[PDB]
């Protein structure tokens, strides 16, 4: 069947294209699987709940905006009855009923890793135009607001600009009682009422009640305004839209933006683990995250139930906690040709949960061509990163790129532009980075005070644990780019490593023993065939390298909105050290997982394709793109 | 069926009491659910292998001696074809045929966690008139060989006396080549075809060759002269006398001695790992053990399938590894009633997996009624004691009694008396040590280096792992004796702890955080209404105790054979403190397991029974028999 | 932290004593593991909804009545907006904001095994002075609604006697439309706004909204009219008070009545199954239900997660399909001491789930001590009653006293007054019979049709499935009595069965073959020392019994309320025939299953205490009493 959703139409129709229902959601309560909702132009202010689920692939349930017509889910209401309170600061004030169970004034931006606790936060917002206010604590903060045009990044600790400056003179406050909700906000000027003014009211806007409704396709859509709540590991993890702990799900062609906390959640649910650190207060986040993996794996999460679902051709932006969050629910899962920037830069509230894509247990995920700026970090992959690859994707003007914690691969990041000053954060072992471009620093740390998960290969099965030692990382064919006032650029990092599995394991066994033996000896390293250019240092061991340290490639990615452009110089040596195709052949298996880097139906894997997507030649030159050469280079990368 | 296997039988023969079968094995192959094998008087030199299964225990497969009758199960054979070679030298030769597969002049001592690796061991072992040899590396050794009365004790780093100084004079050495096995003894005077002379022959007595033979109840053999090898937890580990990865047995009124490395073995198989850090060398034993639990329970390892044995009424000496040993092949089981003694004294050979009784995920595993000395470990519960009980034992003249490690409990240790000088290697938290008598030290240690399971309560199913750090144990009604030139007796190695979850929550919490906020503050502990006599000291916060440092308890343990006595004198003060009847409701949670002291049943535990099994009143005398009281005390305690 | 709830409370004070909160849910919505929820004096309307779950026995959270207070909770609403429209009948009408997502009026009676689909009725109800009235499908019903005096039982098409006639002349219809609910009830003469007039509103009084909220405590409450929906093995199960997929609940002292459907559900939830044979309509629920099953494993359906409840002390009657009803979530727990009756009389709506006590896969569950009467059917085993044991209960006045479908046992009906005159629906194999007495007929019955799963011994794992082959029964020490005109009283249904699994073997295996030749062999009982009185007949192979045919022991049992007893004469020739106590040892295994009858905690079972719990000697009077003797006999029951 192909129900019919429009504007002109009755949720007490038949639900065809003559007889039209009236809401996403009457429609989402009764089409089954095999099913197709069809959606006409216009604002759906809803929260759409899939009812029934699909039942494989090829008998799913769709939902899809109209050919050629403009789809908007909301969760917000426009608000035209405000009253001038003084100043600029006017007032409305609507019946706790309004909001139902959950009101966003009263619901608090809280839980694990929260690290902002003392200035409380709640996941409430008021809009201007589109515009998104910044929240104030007390009343008295609301009529001469401080225009602010820098912020310190909380992790770098460095002092950035704000980029929408302007945006942080218009503020909000809120009190609820038992009655009412109150909701105050300086409009600097604007008449609110005249203007096109929203709040937040509902949590998400596409986003089951029951877990286990999986095969939903949801496709061509705006979504926006969602009060979504802090989201960590060890909480449920709703999101403004989501596969609520289920399987094969699409979510492409669609732009989402303005979700409190995060946007896309391929998260888990609160049955297996609910800020227990955070209310029971007995033991850390961490000692409940290991257990919520257990607590998961006995609710069934494995290949045949969770994950696999596919996030493609999204633009995701103006989120505070992620553009794509989720701890278990994503498991082989796939997510491409996706554009996410501007993830938490207000800084209204801050904790170990943000990045624009933030995974925990990306076991095989493919993250590939997508384009992420303008966001604190980029990439953060947390615990059993085991199988997932991050190839070919646009990183740049983000205050850090990616971050790999705590884990044991086999994982794998390829053809990548890492341009930030700050590229990578590896508190992991058994990566290999292979033919990327990184222009910024790496922090690499041995994690000795937590152990984490790993698993047999494709699956959820758990094979056991490990503390992270540091190294047994791969290095090949990369780019690295220093830069003046930057350091620990380069692999300079893994110099007191040993060089190969055979050399860990003859040093390791002169002296009979067990684990102090292997403790004393340092993991081994695979790192050949990189260049290393204005300032950026090598791994002193490294047999095959180009290291330029006075020659500046002079690297700039220009970004012209729809298009975006890679402009870099490189040396006449460019074209002489040749990479080799790598592949599950040619790269060592990680040591304590014991696995090799394979594609997810556990067939031999060969990267020999660029981040253009070009077939790469046996003897190619290094760094992500095969067409770079010697002299001046301006490559159109998006 | 009731069969019957006699001297006078035969193999051809039906099996009746009129016309017996000659071997056990013979019956063994023919024996279904619900039979019973009744074997008369005789010496029978073969390991059975029991073939078909028990069902249940009502329909399991009996195998016992004839009521009244001496009957021997052997693992070695008379030699009487020595020829004296020079001095009190002789020789005998055997085609290598007659060991067949398993050859214990080839096979060595070996694997994981053996220390002793400079001076190779195998299997063998010459016998003269019941007493074993001590192996010798060259030919040259054989003829001078040196009377030793004292030998250093590896842990404990303590020079202490040889007990069978004589017996150090005995020594033998063999080869095998392509052909022959040769062996050499020195039998110091005797002529060994005279004297009755035995060699190791082969590696079991009576141990199934496939796994799941369950149901099997062995009963009033005496067994002896096994060539078992070291058996850790990470390999298989076969023994004298085993169920081998089954359900059900009933191994009691059994002597058993004699065995080179474990007697009766409760252990795992080979398929779930094989000394993998030996072999392959890349990852320690650490890794490789955590590992081996999860590839069990992909083999079904669980209540369902594996444990539930009982070990009951046997006597057990005379081994060179353990008395009983087992990783994960004993959980659920019970231990009682044993007399243990004479357990790794000769050192021929050393290594972490040594003691009376050890056992690795010991789940639930109940310890009680028995008799351990002469050992240089008592006991040896190593991860994943988690509800295991060590209730109503008596330890003495060991070099060390108890030592539990990198466990989380909860655990109990109540009703015991732990009398000799180094009582207690404590590497682990979640303990309860109630009403005991303790008279050596304890070292207690953290272990943040190696992170363990632990479990879902009365259950094989995995709830996390943790690293030890320390504390959370609780001790109430102990009476601590220390001695002259001995220190750490008592509870003061907790003064830094906290004293209640409350209070441990309290501080961690005072400021915002996750795991470093929990590892800056010390775990809580729960002792009060202990005593410390003769130098032991308390735990600086408990508030009620009785400490009288002069006071001298003169404790004695008199073994007079059959009978063991306890003789102790108490202070007047004695009657001043008395103890409260511990229970679940009483004994607080575990942290990081968080569950609560009780039965394995699930039902509440009341620890009103004491070391006498004489039911107490809620006020009685402190310590493991209510009978105690101050001045002079003389009681049988075996 | 002890809470309290008084109707002078404020649900903004503190919750304690002296300023306690005013609704048992905001109490609900703080209290955590080891908190006390006190509720005073009142009648709260409203559904509890416990947040947050208990953490062991110990540290459970307990909501109790104030003592010596009478405490109601109610799903439904006291109306006194009520017009008259004609006659005697009044109408009132609600905005459909009342009833909020859940509205009974617009809520049917629907799903799986529901055979009376032609005459739709819905969750709602109305009261007048506490007595439910009867919906009526048409407006015009209403005004002259006729006196019914006696109706048809569907099961055994007997035309039975209505016992509250009165009532079938109140009656109740409603509208719901876009915007109100319209309900019109004809209350013949009495004025509904000056009398107490209630209806239905919500769906439960006491039932968590998320799963896993284990160890909650319940007593001491009355609690009453909830609009509970349909509850199918293949569907969610919601009831007016349950645990909602948890372990370890303790539902006591409390009055429970008027639930639509069931009233205390210990069953599944939808995520493993919801009607889908209703909704899809491709394959059967027999099928959808097998699959539930598995889906459930998946999920972690076993000891350590689900089940193990107490329900004791409870009364409950007038609901319209079970006291207590459930699949899966049931499993190892305990049901006694509750009276239960009134149970589907109104007979509004029939199907196939309909009983006083109805369970699927009552894996070890022990129903004892019960008393069960005016119900249609008693208690109904239904798949996998597995170690179920039915003991010591008292059932009279049913339409039928109990029915075991499609299991396999082994389970145990043991010590029983089944005293109605269809006694037992048997469509399984694997009971055992043992010392009950039974005045009734027995329907046994194969079923080749449908195969069903059986386990591992007390566990939620798979074993196998099998069809119901009938036989496999044991049945020893009863006392049967048939009555003129009844048929199939006794266990002369077994006549053509084999008497021992050994004849059954023999049999079987004299032509070679397979499955067809154990086909065509009927499966063993094992019958002995039973009596048959006044027309029942026994198995013609049984080797001691007592039949007199001739002798009347006019059987009756006298409900004076609060006590009940039982009359029977019997002849003097009961002195002679003795009945053995038997056990795990006496109790030959069942076939398919090969597993013996025995206590949960796997230790061996001994049936030597009678219906009154008096231990009995070797030699003691068949039937459950063993103060029943010749002659005349006069025994209280309850």
């Amino acid at each position: 069947m192909e129900y019919h959703v429009a504007k002109t139409g009755s949720d007490e129709g038949k639900g065809t294209l003559k007889d039209p229902f009236l809401t996403i959601n009457k429609a989402a309560s009764v089409a089954m699987a095999g099913d197709t909702i069809i959606v006409h132009e216009g604002v759906y202010r809803e929260w759409v709940k899939p009812k029934y689920k699909g039942l494989s692939d090829k008998r799913r349930i769709t939902y899809k905006a109209a050919e050629g017509e403009k789809v908007v889910i909301k969760g917000s209401e426009r608000i035209q009855s405000w009253q001038r309170v003084e100043g600029n600061v006017w007032r409305c004030q609507l019946p706790n009923s309004f909001f139902g169970e959950f009101n966003p004034y009263k619901e608090e931006v809280f839980g694990d890793w929260l690290l902002t606790v003392n200035e409380k936060k709640h996941l409430g917002d008021v809009y201007l135009n589109g515009m998104s206010f910044y929240e104030v604590t007390n009343y008295e903060d609301l009529f001469n607001p401080q225009l602010r045009t820098e912020v310190l990044d909380h992790w770098t600790q460095k002092i950035v600009p704000i980029k929408n400056a302007e945006q942080t003179k218009y503020v909000w406050y809120a009190e609820v009682d038992r009655e009412k909700t109150t909701i105050y906000a300086n409009f600097q000027g604007a008449d609110p009422n005249e203007e096109f003014v929203e709040i937040n009211v509902r949590r998400s806007c596409f986003y089951p009640v029951e877990t286990g409704i999986d095969y939903i396709t949801v496709k061509g859509f705006e979504m926006a305004h969602a009060a979504t709540p802090w989201a960590p590991p060890t909480a449920d993890q709703p999101g403004l839209i989501g596969p609520n702990w289920s399987k094969g799900w699409i979510i492409e062609d669609n732009i989402i933006h303005d979700a409190k906390c995060s946007a896309i959640s391929i998260g888990k649910e609160a049955t297996t683990g609910n800020n227990y650190r955070s209310i029971r207060k007995d033991k850390p986040g961490y000692q409940y995250q290991l257990e919520a993996v257990f607590n998961a794996k006995r609710n069934g999460w494995s290949k045949e139930k969770i994950g696999s679902h596919i996030i493609r051709n999204n633009t995701i932006y103006d989120c505070g906690q992620n553009a794509i969050v989720g701890h278990l629910g994503g498991v082989f899962s796939e997510i491409y040709n996706n554009h996410i920037y501007n993830i938490a830069l207000k800084r209204e509230f801050y904790g170990h949960e943000i990045a624009g894509i933030k995974l925990h247990a990306a076991i095989d995920v493919q993250i590939h061509h997508n384009r992420i700026h303008d966001c604190s970090l980029g990439l953060w992959l947390d615990w059993e990163a085991q199988g997932t690859r991050v190839s070919k994707n646009l990183f740049y003007n983000n205050n850090r790129d990616v971050f790999v914690e705590v884990s044991h691969g086999p994982y794998l990041v390829d053809h990548n532009i890492l341009s930030s000053e700050y590229a990578i954060d590896n508190m992991s072992q058994g990566g290999a980075y292979i033919n990327n471009l990184i222009a910024g620093k790496m922090n690499q740390r041995k994690v000795l005070n937590r152990s984490t998960q790993y698993h047999l290969p494709h699956s959820t099965e758990v094979a056991g644990f490990a503390f992270v030692y540091g190294g047994d990382d791969r290095f090949y064919n990369n780019i690295f780019i220093g830069k003046e006032g930057l350091e620990n650029v380069g692999t300079s990092h893994y110099n007191n490593c040993t060089t190969s599995l055979e050399e860990y394991i003859e040093k390791v066994n002169e002296v009979p023993g067990d684990l102090g033996e292997f403790e004393r000896v340092e993991q081994p390293v695979y790192i050949n065939k990189n260049a290393y250019f204005n300032g950026a240092e090598p791994f002193e061991k490294e047999k095959d390298n180009l290291v330029k340290k006075d020659f500046d490639p002079k690297l700039a990615i220009i970004d012209e909105g729809d298009e975006v452009y890679l402009s870099l110089q490189l040396p006449d040596e460019f074209e002489n050290i040749v990479g080799d195709i790598h592949s599950t052949k040619t790269l060592e298996r990680v040591r304590i997982v014991d696995a090799e880097y394979e594609s997810p139906d556990g067939k031999e894997l060969v990267l020999d394709t660029d981040y253009l997507d070009a077939k790469k030649p046996e003897n190619s030159s290094i760094g992500p793109i095969a067409l770079l050469k010697k002299g001046n280079n301006y490559i159109k990368v998006w």
